[PDB]
């Protein structure tokens, strides 16, 4: 509607990576980030071979970002222990923040004010009878990943991936949330490599629905595909999700400088205004946190040397 069904952009360099502080991580991944009268607030994953947790840090102007200190979430009661890919938005009926992210199953922390990273609550998980068995039929050899919540003003939904085709929906009602999801059904179904991780499900001004999906293309990178819906229930139509008509990938991506990935990998849209629980996001001003990588190098995945970059959207529709 406000959105083409081609899409064109603009990447930054490099902006964030690890610190030289001793902790050893490897790549800042998987960011969420939301934006608050000029200050931008990005929460990540750490990877490293050890292991994955979480890390907070802020700033206005973009150039910024690569100086910005980072507040590790193990401070906080949230921890040490495996924690990874997390989204932010404030719930309004409880005048709290949440923070979603995998922990081995679906888990938040809530926090009054996201400006402090120490108070983060220890987690507390969507499916206390562990993994829906759904989800345990077929994962295969996956990895339960990646969890969004989106809701409506009367039901909010848990999006979830398998790292083997699936991206998997449940439910609760607004006044329930978080408790009581539903066991989940599967939304979507692929080819592993086709609808593999890294979801993000937004609400648009008109009242429709965006699905992107991270997938491995046939050239072994990541990237982007797209589908819009009339409800968070589906049924998904095709936005752009091809390899020639990708929503980002390296051939509809230009570089400011060098070309310093090939992936286009596990981001979030930059959500202004509103930063709640609905996920609406402005598609006439779309940019888009995004990881990559040197393509050029290799080895073992949770050592690989992610950084984050932002991709501006070129071509809007509104
Ligand atoms: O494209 C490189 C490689 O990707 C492999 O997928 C990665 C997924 O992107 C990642 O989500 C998953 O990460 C898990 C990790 O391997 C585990 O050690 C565990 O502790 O947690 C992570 C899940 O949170 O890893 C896989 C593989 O490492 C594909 O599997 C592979 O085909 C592909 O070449
Ligand atoms: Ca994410």
């Amino acid at each position: 509607s406000d959105l083409p069904t081609t899409w064109q952009w603009t990447s930054t360099g490099p902006l964030v990576g690890p610190k030289n502080d001793g902790r050893g991580i490897a790549g800042i991944k998987d960011p969420t980030i939301i934006l608050i009268n000029g200050t931008h607030h990005v929460f990540a994953s750490t990877a490293q071979s050890a292991g994955y947790n979480l890390v907070y840090f802020t700033f206005a102007d973009w150039a910024d970002a690569p100086n910005a200190t980072f507040y590790y979430l193990d401070q906080a009661p949230l921890g040490t222990g495996y924690r990874a890919a997390p989204q932010v938005f404030w719930f309004a009926p409880h005048k709290l923040w949440y923070l979603v992210y995998q922990n081995g199953n679906a888990a938040y922390s809530t926090n009054p004010d996201i400006n402090n990273p120490k108070g983060w609550t220890a987690p507390k998980v969507f499916y206390p009878d562990g993994m829906p068995k759904i989800i345990e039929q077929n994962i295969g050899e996956g990895y339960w990943v990646d969890m969004w919540v989106i809701c409506d003003s009367a039901s909010c939904h848990l999006f979830s991936s398998d790292d083997n085709g699936q991206l998997y929906r449940s439910e609760t009602s607004l006044e329930q949330f978080p408790n009581g999801m539903s066991q989940p059904v599967i939304a979507m179904q692929d080819n592993r490599n086709d609808l593999f991780e890294a979801a993000c499900v937004y609400s648009l001004p008109d009242g429709k629905y965006l699905l992107l999906v991270e997938a491995i293309g046939t050239d072994g990178h990541r990237w982007f595909r797209s589908w819009t819906a009339d409800s968070i229930r589906g049924p998904w139509q095709g936005l752009a999700n091809t390899e020639q008509n990708p929503w980002a990938r390296s051939n509809n991506v230009q570089f400011d400088g060098d070309v310093w990935t090939k992936s286009i990998s596990h981001g979030e849209i930059i959500r202004d205004g509103t930063v709640d629980e609905k996920l609406l996001i402005d598609p006439c001003n779309i940019r888009f946190m995004y990881q990559g990588m040197d393509p050029s190098a290799g080895g073992e995945y949770n050592a690989l040397p992610w950084r984050l970059g932002f991709i501006a959207h070129n071509n809007p529709a509104c």
